[PDB]
């Protein structure tokens, strides 16, 4: 069992936009840290399971949440991990705007960070073609949100999306060791540094720009100018617009 490691704590039920898994934070216990179980039944709890063993095979190399605990059974994975104290790159954006050029200058590094893991390291797989079978295993069942799509294909039926996204490719593949969902709830901030990210479940092999188009659109709330910077500290002097667009509409689809 589990219960050693829980006495003590009390429990909260967040909601952060998590596809499928029930988040329990714990707190309360002092001299005692934060802790979150994510738990997942039927399906998703072979998201879960994705999840831990990302968690685990990436912390040899960036700053993670580390796994206290996982449990799998046939039908349910429960995953017990500490929390990253700190607030979301998002909340500090919001907070203090004037510190934006700080925070996007620290996300670019960091994801140079992330990406200049060499590929030989990572067994995970999550490149275009793995993740369109994906897509398209989530729209033939009607699980695509077409609620929350970017607004230059608002109300666009789920169907014209797919067909759109099929014109821009092919592009020439790049390989780097990639998030797969470097949003701004995903990145943890706190006392002005980066010290860690969350929600490793789609980390994999894959384009750069699997990581670089889902943040671009994140500060596509904020500022033209900070979407710019992203790319400039990060070092790419022309952004493969197609292959922004790809990625973004490949993110309608999750
Ligand atoms: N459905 C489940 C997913 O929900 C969010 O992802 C969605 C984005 O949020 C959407 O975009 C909206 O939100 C962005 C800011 O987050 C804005 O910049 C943008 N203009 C908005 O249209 C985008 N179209 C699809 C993407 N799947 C979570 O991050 C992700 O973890 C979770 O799995
Ligand atoms: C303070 O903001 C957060 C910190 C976090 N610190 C650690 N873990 C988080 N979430 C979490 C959710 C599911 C699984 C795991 Cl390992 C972590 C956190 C989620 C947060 O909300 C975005
Ligand atoms: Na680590």
């Amino acid at each position: 069992n589990l219960d050693a490691d829980l006495y003590g704590y009390r429990w909260a039920r967040d909601n952060v936009g998590q596809s499928g898994a029930t988040i329990y934070r714990l707190y309360g216990k002092p001299n005692a840290p934060e802790l979150f179980l994510k738990h997942g039944k039927g399906s998703v709890a072979n998201d879960v399971t994705d999840e831990m063993v990302r968690l685990n095979w990436l912390t040899a190399f960036m700053p993670l949440p580390t796994i206290k605990h996982f449990i799998r059974t046939p039908d349910d994975a429960w995953l017990l991990t500490t929390a990253i104290p700190g607030k979301t790159a998002f909340q500090v954006l919001e907070e203090y705007p004037d510190s934006g050029e700080n925070i996007v200058d620290a996300l670019a590094v960091f994801l140079r960070r992330l990406h200049s893991i060499p590929v030989c390291n990572c067994p995970f797989n999550s490149d275009r073609v793995f993740r369109l079978a994906q897509a398209q295993s989530r729209m033939n069942n009607g699980l695509v949100d077409a609620s929350d799509f970017d607004d230059e294909r608002n109300g666009w039926p789920v169907e014209q999306v797919w067909k759109e996204m099929h014109k821009l490719l092919p592009f020439s593949p790049d390989s780097v060791v990639t998030h797969g969902d470097f949003s701004l709830d995903n990145l943890i901030f706190d006392e002005g540094k980066l010290i860690g990210c969350i929600d490793v479940g789609r980390v994999g092999i894959a384009d750069r720009y699997q990581d670089l188009a889902i943040l671009w659109n994140c500060l596509g709330e904020f500022s033209p100018s900070l979407q710019k910077r992203l790319f400039q500290k990060y070092g790419i002097d022309n952004p493969d617009m197609n292959k922004l667009q790809f990625h973004l509409m490949l993110d309608e689809f999750f």
